[PDB]
């Protein structure tokens, strides 16, 4: 066996309590693993705007600290947010997916490196949620007035769960082949370029750093975490994970409410 050198950790439902804080147990386990030289990388659907305050809270400011944001469409240096890898959707892909959302009956919003956009005039509660909780500015703009050179890192279909699940059932299987289409919560569907996901993001960084899959632990809760939990040598699901994520995990740890991230770090790293 090999020791763990990198821990990839999802944020919502996994690192963070429901009030969006990091418990003292989880902050102390992450500090103990980084004091030993183990690299810890927050690996999330969120935009960077929703990550950089937590990087500073976790003292992820050293030259060898990274984060993976926008569901793997962006890999960054944590000290200053600079880009290490990017793959964006095109403008034609934005217009196709914006129209698809109106056919299948879901609200929709798009993100670039700094801003959250929607063409919905009745703005979903879950677009206000993303703007407020991920601390990212919100701009209303009609689809046909969007700048065609916007750099579309990810888009999302967001809605009440019953509306979003009805919408998912109406998406043709071809679209699910053409793009990365994965839920991150009952009310969020993440959509990005098919070349990128959290698994590709973790593998990109592991190859930059000379770290084998065997030396990686990944921790998550929802459908958009399955590929990184399968790629890692130690794939971990919190107890509040959906069933399909527990199925592919090596280990099911405690819920986020009971500090499952700290318990996993103690099991595979600190002990
Ligand atoms: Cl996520
Ligand atoms: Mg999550």
């Amino acid at each position: 066996s090999l020791a763990i050198k990198l821990i990839a950790i999802d944020m919502d439902g996994t690192l963070l309590l429901p009030d969006h804080t990091i418990s003292p147990a989880v902050k102390n386990a992450i500090a103990a693993a980084r004091a030993r030289g183990v690299n810890v990388v927050l690996t999330t659907g969120r935009p960077y705007a929703g990550v950089h305050n937590y990087l500073k809270e976790l003292h992820m400011e050293q030259p060898g600290d990274y984060c993976i944001t926008y569901n793997g469409a962006l890999v960054q240096k944590a000290a200053d947010g600079s880009t290490v890898a990017q793959t964006a959707l095109s403008y034609d892909d934005y217009r196709f997916l914006e129209k698809l959302s109106r056919e299948v009956g879901s609200h929709f919003h798009a993100l670039d490196r700094t801003t959250l956009y929607t063409a919905n005039r009745d703005i979903s509660y879950y677009t206000v949620h993303e703007s407020f909780v991920a601390t990212i500015p919100l701009v209303f703009c009609e689809a046909e007035k969007m700048d065609p050179n916007t750099q579309f890192l990810k888009v999302m279909m967001i809605d009440e769960p019953a509306i979003l699940d009805q919408a998912i059932a109406r998406i043709p299987q071809e679209v699910k082949e053409k793009y990365t289409v994965l839920k991150s919560a009952p009310y969020f569907l993440e959509i990005l370029d098919k070349r990128v996901n959290k698994g590709t993001g973790v593998k990109s960084l592991a190859d930059v750093l000379g770290i084998k899959p065997e030396e990686i632990m990944a921790i998550g809760d929802q459908e958009n975490d399955i590929a990184m939990i399968e790629y890692a040598g130690v794939g971990v699901a919190v107890d509040n994970a959906i069933p399909s994520v527990k199925e592919v995990a090596n280990f099911v740890t405690k819920s986020n409410l009971e500090d499952g991230v700290a318990f996993a770090i103690e099991k595979y790293v600190l002990n």
